[PDB]
Formats: structure tokens, C-alpha cells, sequence
């Protein structure tokens, strides 16, 4: 009986609710780490935006978990805004994400977890295997 749920997330707004609720999904999440807003690392990112963008326009059957150290509240909501996941972001002071890392074995970063909503494995470092199968991967991240 340990999860994030019971947290509360911030939405790129520099606004607050209850990740419970906030992460929606209800059906799949991935989450993302590689805090690449302060270091350089451009080209990946317009990458996953434009498959969450076409998935979200398809109301994106799942949610993007913001990780990393993102410390910043600004390079946080911008590039959350800039286009990279269209949910909420774990305020880097809610331990359960760090856990999270911590409990999925991560710490492999720059990488990109995928796993159901219920909490069923389905693809870890599925990231090339997005960026190869792009918006259609939605089949191995959802397989």
C-alpha cells in the first residue's frame, strides 16, 4: 500500500490539485526523466512532444509523469508547456517521485518509463522504441 496517489501535482500554470485525480490517465502513464531543461540535449523533446501532441489530440489515452531534476519551477512549466506532456508535474518536493525512481530501478536517465494506469508493466526504457514506432509506439507502450 504504497503510491504516489495522495500527492498533490503542479500543473504547468503554477497551479496545484491532487495528482489523484490530476493524473488522470485511467489508463496508461509514462514517465519521463531527464531534467535536459538546464543542460543542453535539444532534438529528443520535439520528439515526444509531437507524439503526445497526436495522441493527445486523441485525448492521449495516457499521462506523462514530470520528473528529473527539474528543480526549476520555470524550465518546469516551460517545457511542460513548451509542448513535452500535456498533464501535471510532480513538484520535485514530492518524495514519492523521487521513490518512484528510486523503486523503479531507474537512474538510467536520459530515459522513459511506461506503465498502466492500474500499475501493470508494459515497457521501461521504451524511449527509442517510441521515437522509432513515434505516435503508432501507443501499440508497444499500450501492447
Amino acid at each position: 500500500m504504497e503510491f504516489i496517489q495522495g500527492i498533490k501535482l503542479v500543473k504547468k500554470n503554477r497551479c496545484e490539485v491532487n495528482a489523484n485525480e490530476a493524473l488522470k490517465d485511467k489508463d496508461i502513464i509514462g514517465f519521463y526523466f531527464s531534467a535536459h531543461w538546464c543542460p543542453p540535449c535539444r532534438g529528443f523533446t520535439p520528439i515526444l512532444a509531437d507524439m503526445y501532441s497526436e495522441l493527445v489530440d486523441d485525448s492521449a489515452p495516457f499521462e506523462i509523469i514530470f520528473v528529473s531534476s527539474d528543480r526549476s519551477e520555470d524550465d518546469m512549466f516551460q517545457y511542460m508547456m513548451e509542448s513535452h506532456g500535456d498533464w501535471l508535474a510532480i513538484p520535485y518536493r514530492s518524495g514519492p517521485a523521487s521513490n518512484v525512481t528510486a523503486k523503479y530501478g531507474i537512474t538510467g536517465i536520459p530515459a522513459l518509463v511506461i506503465v498502466k494506469k492500474d500499475g501493470t508493466l508494459i515497457s521501461m526504457n521504451g524511449r527509442g522504441e517510441v521515437q522509432s514506432l513515434g505516435p503508432r509506439a501507443f501499440q508497444n507502450w499500450a501492447r
